[PDB]
């Protein structure tokens, strides 16, 4: 007899990462006044100082997508 | 007789990742005034000082998405 | 007899991940006035000191989707 | 016996709008699977058919505003 | 006896708007998947068949304001 | 007897639209996938036949302003 496949897989599918700060109204973030007074120290090794007063950040390693959609047809 | 194989799977799923400070209205953080007043302080080793007064972060290593959909038909 | 299969499953699936902040309305975090003052200190040892007022994060290593949908027909 | 009209409405109205900004408009509409399967699709008067079509409008307007006004007068 | 009339409205009014940006307008609609099977598709009058089309308007006025005004005397 | 008629209808308005900036339009639609299998397409009368066509419009004017005004005097 004879044989018919009719292999018609569909896809439509939505992967999605929305990863960070996207939507924000009137987000408006404020640093208040800073002072650093500093008269006689010592350091005697490696230093790594930040002064700041608004330290604003957003910061994404993340987000990111796999889609591994494997098809095999055997007769 | 004769055989009839009809493969029509179909995919319209959505999967997402929303991930950090999105959809905030009137987000308004505020820092205060910070003073550091330091006289003879001594350091024999390696020192790592942040000073600030608002410190606003979003820090997002994950979301992000894996999806293996296979397929097979073996006649 | 003749034989048909219809394969014809169907996938409206919506998996999401919601993390970290994403709603809020007037929010208005408020840091307080810091002071910090400091004479005749003796540190020996490595030293890691942060000072601020508004320590404002939001941190997510997590959310992120796994979806796994394999599909088979043998004859 | 004698007929006088005096039509003089005034009209100093204001239709007025402002805005800061009409910002981020995202319109993504999707079709999704449509399958039909018959003999015959058999129209025959007037048919307004239409099988997984998308008719999409974005109206933005900086402002909208309107105003629709009618004057009559009738004498017989 | 005899007809007078006088026919005068005044207008003074104001249609105005005042914007800041249109900003980003995006109008992406997609169309999926559409399948029509028969032995006919038969149509015979003013009939619309509108299989799987998109139709797809963007319209983006710094200002779309509308004054319409209509005026009508009439005599007999 | 007579009839005298004095239309002198007055305009004095202001239709206007001020905006910084017409921003970023981007109209981008997608087909997608349409099939129609068949062993007659027969159309015979003001068909609007239609299958996976994109038609698209982007109007965009610095200010699409309209101002209509309609006058009629009759007289019998």
């Amino acid at each position: 007899g004879s044989v018919q496949i009719v292999y018609k897989p569909v896809d439509l599918s939505k992967v999605t990462s929305k990863c960070g700060s996207l939507g924000n109204i009137h987000h408006k973030p404020g640093g208040g006044q800073v002072e650093v007074k500093s008269e006689k120290l010592d350091f005697k090794d490696r230093v790594q100082s930040k002064i700041g007063s608004l330290d604003n950040i957003t910061h994404v390693p993340g987000g990111g997508n796999k889609k591994i959609e494997t098809h095999k047809l055997t007769f």
